[PDB]
């Protein structure tokens, strides 16, 4: 996250850290057993990290629990991240407490305009790196989906919005892969792409979880 703010610790519940050795994505836990996170981040031997702010400490709130199964979108291609969105299911399910919880899906499609909370430990700077250890926050607006795709043009397709700001400066990054981006407590987003980070007029993209709300419950319901 560039340009945002340090939540504090364990106030973003839903947030997740993956881990294969080290952070990879973020993800967002949605019930006791599931995750979602995006498409680009699969990999083989995932361990779910919840309950985390500083990724490189053991505070006390940690639940570590190995991934049984992921699922990639049956329709996810990766070289336009259409549908860059994943499941992942815990070997066992989380305990559920205030420092841990899931957030709910959507009911509906959030509009351009709506503030959402994006977070993640990804890189926070637009220029050159540096990794966090502890979780950033970005409050950002979604934005218009004719500003999305004048920004971006011929590559935002309907399972996809901008959110942030046009003139640059705040923006999920790298590392910040997978992670949510909620509005009015519901998961609207899912940290995807875009050039660079907090580039003037290249918002950040997210993957459209209203979309998939079917997809992703009658996955669950039947693995
Ligand atoms: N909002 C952005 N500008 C943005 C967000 C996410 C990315 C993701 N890159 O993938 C590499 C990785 O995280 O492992 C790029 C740009
Ligand atoms: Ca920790």
């Amino acid at each position: 996250i560039v340009g945002g703010y340090t939540c504090g610790a364990n106030t973003v519940p839903y947030q997740v850290s993956l881990n294969s050795g080290y952070h990879f994505c973020g993800g967002s836990l949605i019930n006791s057993q599931w995750v979602v996170s995006a498409a680009h981040c699969y990999k083989s031997g995932i361990q779910v990290r919840l309950g985390e702010d500083n990724i490189n400490v053991v505070e006390g709130n940690e639940q570590f629990i190995s991934a049984s199964k992921s699922i990639v979108h049956p329709s996810y291609n990766s070289n336009t991240l259409n549908n860059d969105i994943m499941l992942i299911k815990l070997k066992s399910a989380a305990s559920l407490n205030s420092r841990v919880a899931s957030i709910s899906l959507p009911t509906s499609c959030a509009s351009a305009g709506t503030q959402c909370l994006i977070s993640g430990w990804g890189n926070t700077k637009s220029s050159g790196t540096s990794y966090p250890d502890v979780l950033k926050c970005l409050k950002a607006p979604i934005l218009s989906d004719s500003s999305c795709k004048s920004a971006y043009p011929g590559q935002i397709t309907s399972n996809m919005f901008c959110a942030g700001y046009l003139e640059g400066g705040k923006d999920s990054c790298q590392g910040d892969s997978g992670g949510p981006v909620v509005c009015s407590g519901k998961l609207q987003g899912i940290v995807s792409w875009g050039s660079g980070c907090a580039q003037k007029n290249k918002p950040g993209v997210y993957t459209k979880v209203c979309n998939y709300v079917s997809w992703i419950k009658q996955t669950i319901a039947s693995n």
